[PDB]
């Protein structure tokens, strides 16, 4: 399994650009595209996982490990009390929960459990965090780096600040690789905090169903209109691969042949 670093600390456009085009290029199956777009691999393609560092401005680190399948993300490390602590989010199975602590923590005499207590759903994660949507939890570098300071290395937090923080971690790594949508929402907005819209909001829900739509389309044609958000709320009902396809950065992991370019 690889470890990619993103320098929360002293981030720039360019260098969140360039960890974006690393944890693309580490996830995405070697070979399998669909319109030129590169998809995720099946469940069984080694490494299984993609684990992503991120550094603070006192070079505090926080581990997310995120499944390469889906890119989902399994759990976290962080170095406290001089042993390496995982926390696991509760929906993983047993045998991805060994692999999570063995993949995080491969050190078993200096490791400790402290489990993320909840799943790792957007309703859920917002309950923990107080919040009806989403919306309401701002994004952003400054935040990224603030929340990694809440935690690491800290004995004991609430699930508020815990859930805060996967929200924003969730969806700068996870869903920023999925979209380069959202990729671009962070570099539109680098420099300040930001709520995410509707159209982040929409992908984020939908990028499922957007691959399936894609890897079924005939001759750039949806077979069947894709219904999403533009950025002020109104419809956006997508019905050609020209239309989604600037969005995407990967494809989720679609069995059988697809148009390739």
């Amino acid at each position: 399994v690889n470890t990619i670093t993103f320098d929360v600390g002293n981030a720039t456009i360019n260098k969140y650009a360039t960890f974006m085009e690393s944890l693309r290029n580490e996830a995405k199956d070697p070979t399998l595209k669909c319109y030129g777009i590169p998809m995720l691999p099946d469940s069984n393609l080694t490494p299984k996982y993609v684990l992503v560092k991120l550094q603070d401005a006192s070079s505090k680190t926080i581990t997310l490990m995120l499944r390469r399948n889906n890119l989902y993300v399994m759990g976290y490390s962080d170095l406290y009390n001089g042993k390496c602590r995982y926390h696991i989010f509760n929906d993983i199975s047993s045998t991805e929960s060994t692999d999570v602590e063995n993949t995080l923590c491969p050190n078993s005499n200096s490791r400790e459990k402290k489990a993320i207590n909840y799943n790792s759903q957007y309703s859920t994660l917002q309950n923990k965090a107080g919040v009806s949507s989403r919306s309401q939890v701002q994004l952003g570098i400054q935040i990224l780096n603030s929340d990694i300071g809440k935690i690491s290395g800290v004995s004991t937090f609430t699930d508020k600040t815990e859930a805060e923080f996967l929200l924003v971690a969730i969806q700068m790594v996870s869903e920023a690789a999925r979209f380069k949508y959202i990729e671009n929402q962070v570099k539109t907005n680098f420099n300040r905090a930001f709520n995410p819209n509707p159209k982040v909001l929409s992908l984020e829900e939908n990028w499922g169903k957007i691959a399936l739509a894609i890897h079924n389309a005939k001759n750039g044609a949806l077979t069947s209109p894709l219904e999403l958000k533009n950025a002020d709320d109104t419809k956006w009902i997508v019905l050609r691969v020209d239309e989604i396809k600037p969005d995407m950065g990967l494809l989720n992991y679609v069995s059988g042949t697809c148009q390739t370019t």
